[PDB]
């Protein structure tokens, strides 16, 4: 049968995406972004996952040495049965997925899934090979070695008004039968209007490098063509009857 999950409270996630938002522009290598990673890992902590900081100095396209720092949160260490949930929190010279991903912990914190949880946050995104940084560097080696999941879902640009997501092309030929999932679920729930059952474009994204430097298919959740309460409900309750239903 099929679990009902607990409600996502997208007021808690708007409020999680306003306090990012002022610490002004999260550019790598500014008191905005190192105030703003502390606070992510602090409520990693606060919310009950196992926090895991990666520090890494990640060369950019230009020669900057970016201060690199990855923040993972994880549920249920000990299932080797898990889901991988991810979106960046850098801002380009964010917020949407992370705030998203926020609410979705602290509910992990209310009542666990049966699978493990890992919320993972990259960082030096957006600053082909030269954009996403920190997931390739994540992707090549993750935070836990032989680290899996049996599939990901990123959150990219997920709380526009009346936001509609497309099958991403890359999702869409290395991770359909998830993609699909999701999708089908978030009818079920009556957010169809904004996840579109059609291919829409191909993005370069994080998901690209998880699936690839850490194999995982991995699908991206993006708005394909402003904070708004009513799309962040749509994106975290389906996320979350997604995951609860995970067995």
């Amino acid at each position: 049968e099929v679990i009902k999950a607990p409600e996502f409270d997208a007021d808690s996630a708007y409020q999680y995406i306003q306090v990012q938002a002022d610490f002004g522009p999260r550019v790598p290598n500014t008191q905005a972004h190192k105030e703003c990673g502390e606070y992510l890992a602090g409520q990693l902590e606060k919310f009950g996952a196992k926090v895991y900081n990666q520090y890494a100095d990640l060369i950019a396209y230009d020669g900057t040495i970016l201060k690199s720092r990855n923040i993972i949160g994880a549920y249920k260490p000990e299932s080797k049965k898990r889901i991988l949930l991810c979106a960046h929190w850098d801002s380009r010279p964010g917020a949407s997925g992370v705030g998203v991903l926020l609410e979705i912990a602290r509910q992990i914190q209310k009542e666990q899934p049966a699978l493990g949880i890992d919320i993972v946050f990259f960082d030096s995104e957006d600053y082909q090979d030269t954009w996403c940084l920190g997931s390739q560097y994540w992707a090549r080696t993750p935070h836990v070695q032989n680290y899996n999941a049996r599939y990901g879902i990123l959150l990219d640009m997920v709380g526009g008004k009346d936001a509609t997501f497309y099958y991403e092309g890359y999702s869409a030929r290395t991770a359909r039968s998830e993609m699909k999932k999701i999708w089908k679920k978030a009818h079920e729930l009556g957010y169809g209007k904004y996840f579109v059952k059609e291919d829409g474009g191909e993005t370069v994204d994080d998901h690209i490098y998880v699936n690839k430097l850490a194999r995982i298919p991995c699908v991206d959740i993006i708005n394909y063509d402003n904070i708004d309460r009513n799309t962040l409900k749509a994106v975290g309750q389906t996320v979350m009857d997604v995951i609860y239903n995970e067995k």
